[PDB]
């Protein structure tokens, strides 16, 4: 007939904007959501920069797997590959100019340490771009469930230094 109870897939859209007043689900276990941004913030034309993306807080979620997305330019900076830590996996996707994604995943066994360098993208200073100022949005984590605790965000500068004359 049609017994059912439970959804196996049914995700939408409903982009457009606009909400009222109502609680649906009961209790409230929303997290902060934190990135760190932890970097020298200052590299020289002809090296790469370190900068690792972690958690800054995140309470109320079981992040697995962290994958950001940080946006610098393409003009000045040029993406290469994307870094971790001595027993965190990372593995960066060239997307677009000056932006690219990061693929994120504890290979420890244990989650996320957090408060720590859980991802580092390094941008190839192979044109200089004094205060080209980039920023990691977008930050999800992956629950110990499954859903994804969209986390806040940072910005961040560094500054090319021309290395001869």
């Amino acid at each position: 007939m049609g017994s059912s109870h439970h959804h196996h897939h049914h995700s939408s859209g409903l982009v457009p904007r606009g909400s009222h007043m109502a609680s649906k689900l009961k209790e409230a276990a929303e997290v902060t959501g934190s990135v760190s941004l932890e970097a020298l913030e200052e590299v020289q034309v002809g090296e790469n920069l370190e900068v690792g993306v972690g958690i800054d807080e995140l309470v109320n979620a079981e992040a697995f797997a962290y994958d950001f997305t940080l946006n610098y330019d393409e003009n000045a900076f040029e993406y290469v590959e994307a870094i971790s830590d001595d027993g965190v996996f990372v593995n960066a996707k060239k997307i677009e100019d000056g932006k690219v994604r990061v693929l994120v995943s504890s290979l420890t066994g244990e989650p996320l340490p957090a408060k720590e360098v859980l991802a580092k993208v390094v941008l190839r200073a192979e044109a200089k771009a004094e205060g080209s100022n980039l920023s990691v949005t977008n930050s999800s984590v992956g629950d110990g469930e499954g859903l994804v605790h969209e986390i806040a965000g940072t910005e961040k500068t560094v500054n090319i230094i021309e290395g001869t004359s």
